[PDB]
């Protein structure tokens, strides 16, 4: 499976919406993608997985 989609430690995990909001979806183990709030400046023009069926597709 995809190797972007389990995200590390060390990042910058939980800006949220008024501080900003990039929504970025990320697999705990099982079967399940969880939501973190990066921050503009650390992803890159990219993007990292924005909803639950990319996330679950790509790693899941």
């Amino acid at each position: 499976y995809n190797r972007l989609c389990i995200k590390p430690r060390d990042w910058i995990d939980e800006c949220d919406s008024n501080e900003g909001g990039e929504r970025a979806y990320f697999r705990n183990g099982k079967g399940g993608c969880d939501s973190f709030w990066i921050c503009p400046e650390d992803h890159t023009g990219a993007d990292y997985y924005s909803s639950y069926r990319d996330c679950f597709n790509a790693c899941i």
